[PDB]
């Protein structure tokens, strides 16, 4: 699945609205591993 696991974790971990909107955007065009890494840098 494209970015379902990653983007649903942005929702499940309950980061900022802006945080999700940054990360799922980068996960589409860019590498998913770098997007979730920025999710870990965003919150944890």
């Amino acid at each position: 699945a494209p970015c379902e696991d990653l983007k649903e974790r942005l929702k499940k971990l309950g980061m900022s609205e802006e945080c999700r909107q940054r990360l799922e955007k980068m996960c589409k065009e860019g590498t998913s591993e770098d997007a979730e890494r920025m999710a870990r840098n965003c919150e944890s």
